[PDB]
């Protein structure tokens, strides 16, 4: 297979067509890239929405109800960067960070592994805390 840690992707013809990148549409941009995965809860939602002609509103709330591969925005600095995280959602309370990507100046590429490491360390500490609170009652 082609190694995605060694490429950058950029599709200027889409950006112009949409009037520039915005938090509103950055994830859609990401969807046309080889980093996207059609196995994702993201994709499943895109199609229920189109097929049923339905507005499903806040994505993040829709993702909480599902399990599997997910893509979420975890950092916003319009109009230059957004940071996206691929994660495997285990349930409504747990998520496993898989990889993170940068969308910098319309360029998409995987961030160094350390960012994923930081993410999981953040989540682990959070989850350890929450499991610790369930016991007091």
């Amino acid at each position: 297979h082609m190694d995605l840690t060694s490429i950058q992707w950029r599709m200027p013809e889409w950006v112009q067509s949409m009037g520039g990148l915005r938090t509103e549409n950055v994830l859609e941009y990401f969807s046309q890239s080889p980093f996207y995965s059609h196995k994702s809860n993201n994709e499943m939602l895109k199609m229920q929405s189109q097929f049923n002609a339905l507005d499903l509103g806040d994505l993040n709330s829709q993702l909480k109800r599902l399990t599997g591969i997910q893509f979420v925005i975890i950092h916003e600095r319009p109009p230059f960067l957004w940071v996206i995280q691929k994660q495997n959602r285990l349930n409504e309370n747990e998520v496993k960070p898989l990889t993170v990507y940068f969308v910098c100046n319309e360029n998409i590429y995987m961030a160094p592994n350390a960012y994923t490491l930081l993410a999981t360390r953040m989540l682990n500490a959070t989850y350890c805390f929450q499991k610790a609170l369930t016991k007091i009652e």
